[PDB]
């Protein structure tokens, strides 16, 4: 039959484009969502006039909380509800936002740190424990040079990191890749004004302009197909240059 | 007037030979512990014999939770009641044990998250709010080579790493400087096998030894000196050369 | 119509792989070798039974010497002359041998850090100035676990990264991408499955697709995990 | 017995800070130079004036070529000929300029390269086979995956000598031989830049928006070689003023 995925945060930008190629690529996809509902809803019901009874929505947080091990094993359980099978988990969803040193802190901890490494890192678990399979973890291209005030946001791609490596060492006995695709400046925030969006675009050294999703989504399409089969524990950048560019 | 430093997890092993060291360069200091009260009475009396009202202890879970910033702002909070200042905070207590991907997870995640990367980042919030100034974060050399079935605490770890980083950047305008101390192998757990000990030791290219206690506070010594004064963001390897030995 | 690509070191092994799968791919191929003149030949014959015209040999020796930056030259001019393009540049050719701290030694200097770096970089010099493009560097995933008494080889290894990340800065406005492929077996975490130079093939494949067109300076370790395995 | 060591292009800048420190800390110098021989020997008779025999100047060009072995194993036979000993060796000497990819190329790879990496691997194999603190101390470079635009031979040489660093603290361990770097960002600008293009580069320090001194870079090697580091091998200390984390 059809391989399935789970993307988390599918319903927009970045997570959208990969659930999108992924399903072009033949995959059963589970979309996650947190509070996007109309636009999972409307993407799932894209996919399936495509083909019928190819997608599916799953609402949860991934804040961190003693709920959240519970929730991750019920994304991956959707998976296996939908489609019977579960072969590529997709770690896109992300808070963002900066945290300066000088919501309580503790809110922003279980967002910053849930969101970014530990749902993906419970929905690691429960991926290995539900069981060519493989985990892509959507990482940061400028963790080591990192945006000022955004300690916690930092501190969790970081942690990511470690949890792709720890992960892909961990797993490779039971055949399970585990690899991370990188942005530097992709999708800005609708919210951000031109000027500011045109700031970070002419940072980047390869083109002057932001990644598409869609080639954040190839980089994706890569490492989960069989071209990618020795490949375990590696980090794609996919940023133009950019963390290759001094102050 | 001497300066005054709080060293996490001091009781006993690396962090005792920190405050040791801290408090023979002249510093005060603040003996933070968990569970070790005795170890830390010790310490502190045995350094307020040497020089009269030099050591205080402050008790403190830094396991995450609701309550985990306001211990954090009290230990700082405790070093200026002593002392009236607060130079130097080094964040060493760690929680160290294995998390298989395959207690409640949510407790180990509270525990090696909390004291390796959440208390340290509230620690450091707290240290500048308060504000030769410095923060120096004991690392691990290994974050990239990580040990099978250590997830949780290497993510940690990393987002270490990652604070370590970012609080270099954000605080660096007001003078503080933060940079991290990395061991390889130091010191063994006493109940370990000597034959388990000795492999470890055997990796090791410079001498085939673990790192003493008091070497690794050796470069803590040197951070939070003046010899340090222009170095910010440096995580220096005290490893042996462990680091660069293959598989 | 068709892209063409150079590789060194093409006759045998890795470099024999990618040229296989880059033509394949459609690319038209210039096979460098240094002494495999026989095996050069009959991968071109292999090739050109597929395709008429597709695959032609280029001689060059890329020790470090006075000649060396004319010898660079001449690879790239030969896949003008026999394509009349030069899409992309596969800096594959590689010596590899000990030495220890404690062949004359300047001798070892020439074929190690010319070989693995140097050539590379005239290569890019003379690729850039002749001009999808791109450049894929076969780097070392173990470039910081090196093996023991391999200084000289390990020192080229990290020239060719910072050259792939110099060269990715440098490049960029002219459109080259340059990026790396990065190889490394019961201490391969994903040691059920045989390494190949297939495998490596397929990561150079991508690189220089339209699938990675924002990707540059990005080396790929394609080494089964063994790169995070701890001593 | 007074320890030794050489300080590889020591008649100036940083080079000379780290022999002034060095000196200052008990050492008797080798003060490597090429072209700076009145500044050397000024050096040299600063440092035999505070106390005699002390210091001794060396000249030789560390550019690639056929005889850099028999240079390297000259430097070092230097010392053990006025000191009897070699503990320290200080890899500063540096050839810097830009080699655009868009002087012939292969003078400018023999003097990139030769300086910054195949001198330093050469001093080190003379310096291990001549052979208690033994150490050796490589000058590297923060920003070298940020690197400069057209400065790809310079980078490449760094980068080598990043790998050189711990390739050599490896095979030489077993020898009580630790290596390790000290890696500058902005530390002395160079005396013909102008002013308006120093403070371009000590306005993108995060720490106090300057430079370096040449004293700081000196302390990380002292720390480096001391006591107090006798545990460290195949470290690379930044001394960059959090300069390498900011982003472009
Ligand atoms: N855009 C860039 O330039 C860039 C740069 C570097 C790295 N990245 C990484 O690439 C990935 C995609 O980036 P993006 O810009 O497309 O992301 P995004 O739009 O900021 O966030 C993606 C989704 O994350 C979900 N999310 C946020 N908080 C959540 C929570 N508490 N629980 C569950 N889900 C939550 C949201 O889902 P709902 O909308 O359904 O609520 C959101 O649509 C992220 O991991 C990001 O860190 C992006
Ligand atoms: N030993 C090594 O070989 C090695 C290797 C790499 C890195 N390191 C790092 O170096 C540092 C010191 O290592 P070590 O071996 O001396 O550490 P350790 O003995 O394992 O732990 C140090 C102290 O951490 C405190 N701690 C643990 N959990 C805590 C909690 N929930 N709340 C508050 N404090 C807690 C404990 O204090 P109480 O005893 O008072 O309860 C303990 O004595 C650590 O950061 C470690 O990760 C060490
Ligand atoms: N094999 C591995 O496991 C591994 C691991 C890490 C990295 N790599 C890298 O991957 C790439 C390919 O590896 P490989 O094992 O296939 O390489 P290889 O067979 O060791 O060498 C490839 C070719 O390089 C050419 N070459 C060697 N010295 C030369 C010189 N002085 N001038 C011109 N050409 C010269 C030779 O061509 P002729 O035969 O025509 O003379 C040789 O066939 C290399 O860059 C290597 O460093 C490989
Ligand atoms: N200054 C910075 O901001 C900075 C930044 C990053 C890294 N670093 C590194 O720190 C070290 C010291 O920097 P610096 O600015 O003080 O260096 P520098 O003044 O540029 O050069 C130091 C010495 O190198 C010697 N040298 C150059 N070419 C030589 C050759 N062919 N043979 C022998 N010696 C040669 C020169 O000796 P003579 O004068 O006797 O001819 C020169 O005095 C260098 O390794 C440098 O790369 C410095
Ligand atoms: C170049 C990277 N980038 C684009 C971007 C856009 N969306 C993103 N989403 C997630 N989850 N993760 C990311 N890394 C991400 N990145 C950026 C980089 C920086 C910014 C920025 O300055 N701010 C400041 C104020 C915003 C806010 O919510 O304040 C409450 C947070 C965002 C915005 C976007
Ligand atoms: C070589 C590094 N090292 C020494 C060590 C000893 N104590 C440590 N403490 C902290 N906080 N962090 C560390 N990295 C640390 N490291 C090691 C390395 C490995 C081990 C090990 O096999 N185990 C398995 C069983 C142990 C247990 O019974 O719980 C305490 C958990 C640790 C023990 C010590
Ligand atoms: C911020 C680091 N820095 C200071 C500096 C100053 N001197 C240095 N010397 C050596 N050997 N190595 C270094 N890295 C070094 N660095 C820099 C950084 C950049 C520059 C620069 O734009 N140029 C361009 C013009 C110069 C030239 O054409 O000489 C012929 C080459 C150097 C100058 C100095």
């Amino acid at each position: 039959e059809a391989p399935a995925a789970v993307v988390t945060g599918a319903a927009k930008r970045i997570g959208r484009a990969i659930a999108v190629k992924l399903h072009q690529t033949g995959y059963r996809v589970v979309i996650h969502y947190h509070n996007s509902a109309e636009a999972a809803v409307s993407l799932a019901d894209e996919l399936n006039k495509e083909r019928s009874n190819t997608a599916v929505v799953c609402q949860a947080d991934l804040t961190n909380s003693n709920v959240l091990p519970a929730s991750c094993e019920e994304i991956i359980n959707s998976c296996f509800r939908a489609f019977g099978r579960c072969d590529v988990l997709v770690n896109n969803a992300s808070a963002f936002y900066p945290t300066p040193l000088v919501k309580t802190v503790e809110t922003q901890v279980a967002e910053l740190i849930g969101t970014n490494a530990i749902a993906p890192f419970l929905l690691t678990m429960s991926f290995a424990q539900r069981q060519n399979l493989s985990i892509v973890n959507l990482c940061d291209a400028m963790v080591d040079q990192p945006c000022m005030a955004f300690s916690l946001y930092n501190m969790g791609k970081h942690a990511l990191v470690g949890l792709t490596q720890s992960a892909a060492l961990e797993l490779a006995p039971y055949g399970i890749r585990v690899n991370g695709v990188a942005p530097g400046v992709s999708l800005l925030p609708v919210a951000m004004g031109e000027e500011e969006k045109d700031k970070w675009r002419r940072k980047v050294p390869l083109g002057r302009r932001e990644a598409s999703a869609e080639q954040i989504a190839d980089a994706v399409i890569f490492l989960v197909s069989g071209s990618a089969q020795y490949i375990t524990g590696s980090i794609i950048k996919v940023d133009g240059g950019l963390s290759l560019v001094h102050a």
